[PDB]
């Protein structure tokens, strides 16, 4: 069967509502990132070396989330960005480790000195690491994921990008204890124009979670979050937390340097946004109204008990 | 079954013509709001505080319908509103009381002194209540309608807005007379952005209508109505009345304000419509076209003897 | 069953081509009107003020086609026009009467002088009549039918525009010719806006066509040709001929007055086209390439050894 | 049945990543053109009068490809452009002939002086030839290739444009050597606009390949290529080569001249592309990639292991 089936993007559909018991403000946005790792509020920022750096990392951090240091830099620079994290200086829902101290991951790829790079990641502290991958489902991907557990065994990880049942059966075998979900999501995409390749998030989270349910893995959504309607939509699917990039980019903690054109200001160009503060409020309102629709009190409770309708566009 | 259902918008879906044996004069517009209170066109205008005050629901009042005069004031205010409703001084369609005073009502939400307002509504001697909430179908607002339905029994009660057939079983059982039908009805709408949520209006109405079959309940379609075309399908879906707004914001008896911009007219910015009395003619006339097309004589027979083609689009 | 089926228009759809043995030269393009009248190309110019009186009539039926003048005029100017096309002084395709005079067809809807204008047409030797309607599967319109045809029994009748099998039946009872098929096959059509009724054109022509079929009634299909290519979908759905109107309104036989608009050149404003055979002769054309994809030396080898593929769009 | 199927482009799919074992660099781009000719990249260029001329002949020759000389000039100039690819004078991948002369075909239509262009074309020692046809599956073109198959024996052919199966039994049953795929792939093409005729390309292609699975009888994907991940889906879905026009109209060894407009430069007018060798290293690199994300080591991998997702669009 050539054409398998049809797969559903964040737009080809909608939530059903449901008698609900709490009020958006009574709802909890507690979630896991590992077994091991917990978050206060289920985002995470970008490994992109557009958006999330040490500013980027504590900002979110002190909100509730965690922040991915890029891999785009020197192995020394990437270490300095994980101790200012670690050591930095009210946020009710900052997100530390057992130390009191700032949570932060950092991100990494094949290269000739990847061990090398985790080595002094770890030895900065590192919570988790991303291992970085276009393609997760690879043997040499695979074969990292064996190397890096091996040699840090208690080294939290969240494993290359997969739309697959079959690829999450493989990297958990090797220990991923977090799988990331996302590649070719839309028409637009680089993957999906370049290589043709690519299958839309909702399916792609389902079909993972469909796999991983009953587990203690979980699922992060990567990619194509433009809404707080959208992370809604990639909780219910099956997603822990989403990991967001673009609509950070513009904020005053992305890495980017802030520029005046006109009257309007910009990062340097995309339009200012202001504090990631702000746009963390507007996202996480947006999810507790979500969740307040759907009756679900907890974010365990938005992936079980909810439901979609197809939306025939229109 | 995560994915229920294809659920269908009024872009998805025409209506088939059928052997007629009436002219679209000869047809009756006269529908029910409740069991006790009729209406002689299947109007109401919206409970927005851009489009319904006293000016407006007198004016819809003497064309037919009725108007909901929005709970964004203080609780004097609107009490004083519904008597200048109440007290108004040819309109052969005149929708009144049964002491020939023009018909009107009032929307409130959950507040500390919603039982306070309706009190005071219900002095100005109101003839319908409209419990206004984004999600009807939760535990807060029908524990309203009990309390408001023990304090005042003779109210008539329409209650929050809903779209599936659980939610209208619930508020039923409470005492509501008439459901309004509604929620994230389209991509642009504000809680399919920001909470993911909603479900097309023909499968809304047709999911509560499905369940209310059979019952002295009645519906109201609130929402995305942009053409007389909308209300047609509406009404064939199983809607009893339609509620507008939007298209009537730009009236003369919108709570608007009328402005010359360098020779053209608006309301503040949205475009001058006229009277309302126009735009409702224009939107009976496509009305009537549409039973004449159906061959209903009646809005029971357009929605009974009535049904849709789906629109692949294109 | 609500929402009976999924309804195709012309771009919902595409022609598969088949073994051909024809070239686009060797093919015919004779089709039948009705059992008495037959067509030398499969065209008919539309009943409107905007593209059909004698000067159209005259053109279209030297082509090979027929003409409808329009009924948006006194009954004497009506019959003045038809007198000036049945008076007329190379052209091979010239569609003639036994009397070697140019075919030409007339309009009339019900009014009060319905059948004073049809005595006056019938005297002016009009070869066939539309009983033109929005809603031809009417009491009334099957009434005037009835009347028309026991006062003159041999006028060939198009009977008024309908969209289904059960129309069909009941026009064919009372002894229609010929069925005009098209209502609101377009969301932008003013039928779907304003009555919110309609469906699309293929699916219309396919239903009546499907019921037609084995009797000697014929079928035209009315509205929505953009292209040849709708031309060729149209038939090869079951229509024996195309009724057209907007491709037309911009010739120079079209009732318009020429205009010259800086330069260019224009209809009232629409952009000039040409003499009509210009575009006719584009639009036989592509109907004879795609006879010769399809392999159908005639027009009844299009109708029945044809098949279509549906496009998902993109 | 009268609507045979649903019909995909390259739009409505993508493609589902692979457990991967090989890197894209490690990829193998070698294909067949016909059982006696393989090309080292899968690429050809059209026999377009805007496209391929001795110039790109020679230029994608040297990449790995082989271009179609155009018939639009006289039978003189065919050989003479033939003449000059085959007499050229580092490039790792060009393709040449057992003579170490660089590949090249040229495209014949139906014509009074057919054999007598062939007869002039084989002389120059033309490596392939294309019977150049708008539909393939005619008597007139299953002719044609009889009497050049019986004139010329040794001489591989590729046939007509067909998309569909029995098609391809046809012509294959009288000798077509590699069979090219394409005919109104696309709403905006000219076959679909004037003759309502066409198959979107990737049922097109699945639907001869699911014929000539087999078989040793090649699939060349003829146009509708716009990004290199429409290479990737064409070849997935059983195609062996690509033929290319639009993409390379704009590049320096196209027919066209180069033209500098204030600053910019062009062919002509369409921008400039620059040398061929440019987007060819554009269109592998994609290929490989997503080959990559299939585990495809070779084309004939990509074609058997390789499965879809519907793209519902959104």
């Amino acid at each position: 069967n050539k054409i398998t089936k049809e797969a559903l993007t964040f737009d080809d559909v909608s939530l059903i509502p449901r008698k609900s018991s709490v009020l958006p403000s009574e709802v909890s946005l507690k979630t896991q990132l590992t077994k091991n790792i917990s978050l206060n509020i289920p985002f995470l920022s970008s490994a992109m070396d557009t958006v999330t750096e040490s500013q980027m990392a504590i900002a979110i951090a002190k909100e509730g989330g965690i922040g991915i240091i890029h891999k785009n830099m020197s192995i020394e620079a990437q270490r300095k960005e994980i101790e200012k994290v670690k050591t930095y200086k009210d946020f009710p829902n900052a997100c530390k480790d057992l130390n009191n101290k700032l949570r932060v991951g950092a991100a990494v790829s094949i290269d000739i000195d990847t061990i090398e790079r985790v080595e002094e990641l770890v030895k900065a502290h590192v919570d988790i690491l991303v291992i970085d991958s276009a393609h997760g489902h690879s043997t040499r991907i695979i074969e990292l994921i064996k190397k890096i557990k091996t040699k840090y065994p208690n080294l939290d990880l969240i494993a290359g990008n997969i739309v697959t049942k079959e690829a999450a059966l493989d990297l958990i075998s090797v220990g991923a204890d977090c799988l990331k979900v996302g590649i070719g999501p839309g028409s637009i995409c680089t993957t999906r124009i370049v290589a043709g390749v690519g299958v839309p998030q909702i399916t792609a989270i389902c079909d993972v979670y469909e796999a991983c349910n009953n587990t203690n893995i979980c699922i992060i959504a990567d990619g194509g979050i433009r809404f707080s309607g959208d992370v809604v939509k990639a909780i219910a699917a099956g997603a822990d937390s989403v990991m967001i990039g673009n609509l950070f980019a513009g904020t005053k903690e992305s890495p980017s340097e802030e520029i005046i054109y006109n009257g309007k200001k910009f990062k340097s160009m995309v339009p200012y946004s202001g504090k990631l503060k702000d746009i963390l409020t507007q996202l996480k309102g947006g999810l507790m109204s979500g969740m307040g629709y759907l009756g679900a009190a907890t974010i365990s409770d938005l992936k079980i008990n909810s439901k979609f309708v197809k939306i025939s566009h229109s």
